[PDB]
RNA sequence: UUGCACUACGAGUAAAGAUGCUCGUUACGCGCGGCAGGACGAAAAGACCCCGGGACCUUCACUACAACUUGGUAUUGAUGU
């Protein structure tokens, strides 16, 4: 699954590129740091 | 407690231990005080024995489950050799 990220992080990258995540590692530690979105309707407001 | 009733004894007979059957013997009728041999005395659908049901108990019985433990996957992520 692909998101869309704030900071550049060695798992997940740039902002825009392919995502990769694993599975909760997200939820519990980017979705607070506030650099990753669980994709809704992002695809094209990141472009 | 109670099927009766005017409820003898013997030797027998009978479900094998007779107040009631048989053959005899012995007893006027009723009553009150005693004993307690019998009435398979009363009580208690024998406690024992055996069959049938149940009960609890045990376990190198049966099958379950609890519980204790084993891993599998979810919550479970990163970076690294």
């Amino acid at each position: 699954m692909k998101l869309i990220l704030t900071a550049d992080v060695d798992h997940l990258g740039s902002i825009g590129d392919t995502v990769e995540v694993k599975d909760g590692y997200g939820r519990n530690f980017l979705l607070p740091r506030g650099l990753a979105i669980v994709a809704s309707r992002g695809a094209q407001k990141q472009a």
